[PDB]
């Protein structure tokens, strides 16, 4: 699995004449893309990490607190495009990304495990594989990147 | 070098209460992490992809037009946390990113190539080294990741 983590002050997910469905205040927006061979082990990591990366400060310390510590929230958002190879031409192709059907069920297992670890009022999501418009407010910005296969 | 790229319908970057200092409207937002041992050859691989990746849909075709083909801007930002390291413990390890001054000047060096390769007026930066505050109208969304050390 791949994730782009971005520290934020809010975010307003919206879908098409354009309407809002999700909004976090402080916390993380996670651009998470499943790979055609991710196992629950993979996700299990991405969750652990998203939920525990101490990415905030807590006066006189840096990178000291994490999403949960400060009761913040996560907005998890499926991103097939993270596997989009760009090495080939100047056009990408997202064949690496898991088949976009079972993937959905993986995703829901994710969001589901996410809530079983944090509380479940803190986990927000978009509309799987639907054009979305997201007003993120980047705080920093902090932008962390994990690739579970790297490990 | 590593770069998160995001298709945007706009971006508003500010610094220090806050002061807007940059703003695009349709284009890309690139989060560039400069690596300790980045050769200029690496910097050219980003700019070519940023400038030439066909991330825009048009006329019954997907993934077709690159940022230039549309005359769109590109808001560029030094992002060093991209070299954060979270394999060991939960407190990232930034010990692999080029260092600030030799990163700054590298940054500028990369901003310019952009400029030479497209147009001055289409390219904004932030404020290297300063806490910033960027509002980003993600469009899709569409995030692409590139790592120069991963290639030939």
């Amino acid at each position: 699995m791949r994730v782009v983590i971005q520290r934020v002050k809010g975010a307003i997910l919206s879908v098409r004449e354009l309407e809002i469905i999700s909004e976090i205040k402080n916390g993380l927006i996670c651009f998470l893309g499943i790979h055609k061979n991710d196992t629950w082990e993979d996700a299990l990591y991405i969750i652990r990490k998203c939920l525990n990366l101490r990415l905030w400060n807590n006066d006189n310390k840096t990178w000291d607190k994490n999403v949960k510590d400060l009761n913040y929230e996560l907005l998890i958002v499926s991103q097939f495009t993270l596997f989009g190879n760009t090495k080939k031409g100047n056009k990408p192709d997202f064949h690496l990304a898991k088949e976009p059907n079972e993937a959905l069920i993986f995703y829901n297992k994710i969001i589901d495990e996410f809530k079983k670890q944090y509380n479940d009022d803190k986990i927000k999501i978009g509309k799987f594989g639907n054009y979305m418009n997201i007003d993120v407010t980047n705080d920093g910005p902090v932008t962390i990147y994990i690739d579970t296969h790297d490990i």
